[PDB]
């Protein structure tokens, strides 16, 4: 299950996530990479703003399905 | 003395921050840290299509009040 997190940039990162995995985990899965707090991550898929507490199954997130990560102010 | 400029990711979402002309990039960055919790080293600023270096001032490359720089994410490897 290889996802893409792309940034506004053209910038993209892969990650291997199960179908369980909440989006709260993959900002971590982002935080472990690239040293980005969760806190200050916007993901997005499908024009929708993703929500820390579901799961990618709940978005219908399939493999090779390509997230957007957006920088998130205060 | 002081002066307000934007800084704005590309989404469009803004930050203001009052400086000085003779701040550093590195002292906008270092504000934006206060601001936002973005360390330093996770940002790159923009600004009349010339990526800004932390040792110039905003005064080297004639940033004026109300001026708008572009934040970016700067990623590992």
């Amino acid at each position: 299950m290889q996802i893409f997190v792309k940034t506004l940039t053209g910038k993209t990162i892969t990650l291997e996530v199960e179908p369980s995995d909440t989006i709260e985990n993959v900002k971590a899965k982002i935080q472990d990479k690239e040293g980005i707090p969760p806190d200050q991550q916007r993901l997005i898929f499908a024009g929708k703003q993703l929500e820390d507490g579901r799961t990618l199954s709940d978005y219908n997130i399939q493999k090779e399905s390509t997230l957007h990560l957006v920088l998130r102010l205060r």
